[PDB]
């Protein structure tokens, strides 16, 4: 049975509602007529015509390709009758499934000589932050590249022992644009929004997944579950559903005891007994589990170890090291397997030459201030001071940017503690050259910026929507914070005595002659 | 209301699930005798919550997968497979256009917006016989209603078909290729089947959808709202479901809400049009009128700087496309200008500036072709040409990037290229020439861009690639030359001719 809906259409006053019409398999137009005729009291004298809403009249040689299930028909005189009364014609627009496997393709592009692709497993890391944000004791975030192919085939897996998710959160999971206001405790305030409540549009996790990959393999589970929930997501299924005319967006989540991975048949996915063997020991956990790895992401991870992981220390500086940054508990592991190699692993707190490492390690002091932004917002923002030691500056290079800071903006900026990499705030009209300060200490001084939400980040979080113009406003209040009070200040007459200080009491201007 | 049952009291139990038809008015213990009837112990959810008559209703829902065991944390001895719906929440579309168009470069991103419609218009109309109309009509005089933003083009419209893809997110022209042409002005600028939807969820909360194809007889009316997926999910009805109006040609009778007043007006128009669609905003955002009202020639002159190359051809502005904008305000007189009209957009003034040009094609290894210019502002007796960005407020170019990019003929706002090695400054040439020079590239889609368009992929990492080749374009045909060289002495040209002291 296949339903179309019938539009009385042959005089104006003709009945405005439409009905519906039940229309069983290899039955012919001629038995559709007749029942119009009989049900409408219609003689077989009248010479009407059905057509669909473009006005393609049924007939018997194409009435089954026409009259398909959902259809919209036409009563009328003739084909091109006088529509004098409007019709309403049913549709179904559901989002394509594009809508998840292509959620992270044309997202993260390449900025300020960055490649981008430690931006979607930063995303991956921001979930995990925020699932273990209640943990007693470590909270420990895994990311394992399982390129080692005789264990099968590549893999990318993010493994965390937060709070996991039930049945139904992991149901929410899949829901595109689902989020923590749609489907939530707002944080307290703390320094620098070290909140870990990071999440916003219900997408992020998404991208990530389908911009690595093409598959994801969600497991989880609750301390409280005595189950483990694990649900697959991916290209070749939705594939699969659309040629078999299955509901596109219908599935099942696989629950089993822990340990149990008798379900995975496939060798390709050899690794993923071995993942499932490890559960025995976790009351908690999430694994995000990602095969069809793009070869070209696979190479860079490869190739580049060294510089991806510092960026995911770049990152995540604050969060690792605490409020004060890494002056010189979450942890960060990342381990990368090879045939015939080592296995490669570094804690990202051991990593010592990010860039907020060096500017916290080469200053030798700091001017802290808010903005008091138009609509209540406040920005946090630490200005630093590298000094000239007798015959070298010491403002730390930053491999991106190939005569201290030259022509480097001074500000990095920071959303509920974690790095937006592509917005930087050149200056401000208060840490610019004009005076009471010499010239060249202007180029000595970097920063960083801390928002909480109230500032807008765009969808994959790699640019701020308008951090730097509501800044600039001629209504933000600049204060300063000193031993831990803040006060209103003249910011452009207070700044340049602190810059002026900082020349005078660290400063060295001595060398012996080359 | 049908549940799905599991036995797993033993590991022997059956595998597949027993669907069970749980009536309206059910018990508890009339579903739990059902149970025993049907199979021959405590029942519990996914969650291992146990079903109770004091849960009952909250619990047995229709769809919900149910479990029959020994105790209520026994393990489980085999896997189920609990049946789930993940279909996108409707701010897929709501919320589509909200965090995308962000401010960069001094740039206020509400006109690229526009831009995603007037691209649809473009390709739209690209088979038109004699003129392409785009207007871009802004409502918001309030004696004729709310404020609304409008698009109506002249272009092959939509059938009841084509309105429903429309309004499927994500569907593109791939799941639903022109020939080269100069500056790859090919009109062929959609890809991702996002754009539309996320510029009129942008701009407002609602938008309706017009269009009447000239094979048609009668006009197909859309309309996709937050209010509309509000109240199908308040009374808890199919979120992606919908109708279509469709209705003669000038027929406005149901519009009854004085505050769409406007509309009248608009569907009268229906009479003079064989093919059109217009596109009409509304629940516009109170900041994105107070932009548009108040900074009008900054915001058009946007406009106009995106689609110079369409406005004036592959030359610029030393063709049947008319872009007319048009504001109305209470008490005001209309606003309105043709993009053609604008004269101090950057590419015009670059064009017109430029003493002299150096054309040059990218060959990157993939198939991928750039086309570029290079133009030369002279020195004259006592002041630079090279013309000021506001959004910049070495003499000359300063610190600014030598090349605007361009793709599918229009401009991608947010990727610029500083230099290439070939035209940085090394001197067969005075130094300060170097910073005299802007340029454009242009590209199709065999290099990518973001869904949003604002940026490009990975252009400049591709020229810069050491397998890029770069060859010159002299007359008609491609000279083999070592660019670089090739350059620096048209750099010495330029300065020994345009270069002007007294
Ligand atoms: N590692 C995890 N542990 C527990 N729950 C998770 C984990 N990863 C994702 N989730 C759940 O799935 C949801 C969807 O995550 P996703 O990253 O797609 O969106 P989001 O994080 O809510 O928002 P955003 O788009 O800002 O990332 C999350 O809100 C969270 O509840
Ligand atoms: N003004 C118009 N006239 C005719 N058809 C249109 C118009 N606007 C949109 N469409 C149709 O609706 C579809 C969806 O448009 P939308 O801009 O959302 O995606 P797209 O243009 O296909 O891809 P992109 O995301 O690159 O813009 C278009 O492909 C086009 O077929
Ligand atoms: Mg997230
Ligand atoms: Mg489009």
């Amino acid at each position: 049975h296949r339903t179309v809906y019938l539009f009385d259409r042959r005089e104006k006053e003709s009945e405005l509602g439409d009905r519906p019409l039940q229309v069983g398999e290899r039955s012919d137009y001629a038995g559709f007529r007749a029942c119009v005729c009989q049900t409408l009291g219609i003689s077989p004298e009248e010479k009407f015509v059905i057509t669909t809403t473009s006005r393609k009249e049924i007939t018997c040689d194409n009435f089954d390709e026409t009259v398909k299930d959902g259809v919209t028909l036409y009563l009328l005189q003739s084909v091109n009758q006088l529509l004098l009364t409007a019709t309403k014609e049913r549709i179904d627009f559901l989002p394509h499934y594009d809508t998840l496997v292509k959620s992270g393709m044309y997202e993260y592009y390449a900025s300020e000589g960055q490649n981008p692709l430690p931006f979607a497993l930063a995303a991956l890391i921001d979930n995990s932050l925020s699932a273990t944000s209640r943990n007693i004791g470590v909270r420990r975030i895994q990311i394992k590249l399982l390129f080692d192919e005789t264990q099968g085939k590549p893999a990318v897996a993010v493994i965390d022992n937060g709070r996991g998710m039930t049945s139904k959160q992991l149901n929410n999971w899949a829901v595109y644009r689902l989020s923590k206001f749609t489907r939530y405790v707002r944080p307290v305030p703390v320094p620098r929004s070290l909140n870990s409540d990071i999440s916003y549009f219900g997408v992020g996790g998404k991208q990530a997944v389908f911009f690595v990959g093409q598959s994801a393999r969600m497991i989880s589970k609750p301390a409280d579950s005595q189950d483990v929930h694990e649900l697959v997501l991916s290209k070749e299924d939705f594939e699969k559903k659309e040629k078999n005319k299955e509901a596109i967006y219908s599935g099942y989540i696989r629950n089993r005891k822990p340990s149990d991975s008798v379900h995975i048949t496939n060798d390709d996915e050899r690794f993923l007994h071995h993942l499932i063997i490890e559960e025995k020991e976790k009351d908690s956990f999430t694994a995000v589990v990602i095969t069809g790895v793009q070869p070209e992401h696979i190479q860079y991870l490869k190739n580049y170890f060294h510089l991806w992981t510092r960026q995911l220390a770049h990152i995540y500086h604050y969060y690792i090291h605490g409020p004060k940054g890494n002056e010189i508990n979450i942890d960060i592991e990342i381990s990368m397997f090879e045939k015939g190699k080592v296995p490669k692993i570094v804690n990202l707190r051991e990593i010592q030459d990010d860039m907020q490492t060096l500017y916290v390690n080469t200053a030798a002091d700091s001017f802290e201030f808010k903005a008091h932004v138009e609509g209540d917002g406040v920005v946090e923002g630490i200005i630093r001071y590298h000094p000239f030691l007798y015959d070298r500056e010491t403002y730390p290079d930053d491999p991106c940017f190939p005569a201290a800071r030259g022509k480097r903006p001074i500000f990095e900026c920071f959303w509920n503690g974690r790095l937006i990499p592509y917005t930087s705030v050149e200056d401000f009209d208060w840490c610019t050259p004009p005076g009471l300060a010499p010239i060249e200490c202007y180029n000595r001084i970097s920063g960083a910026l801390f928002t909480n939400d109230k500032f807008q980040v765009s969808t994959n979080k790699l640019t701020f929507m308008d951090l730097e113009l509501k800044l600039k406003d001629k209504n933000t209040l600049f204060t300063r914070i000193l031993n831990g009070q803040e006060q209103r200040m003249k910011i452009d007459r207070e700044f340049a005595l602190w810059l002026k200080d900082c020349h005078e009491k660290y400063d060295k201007q001595i060398k012996f002659t080359l």
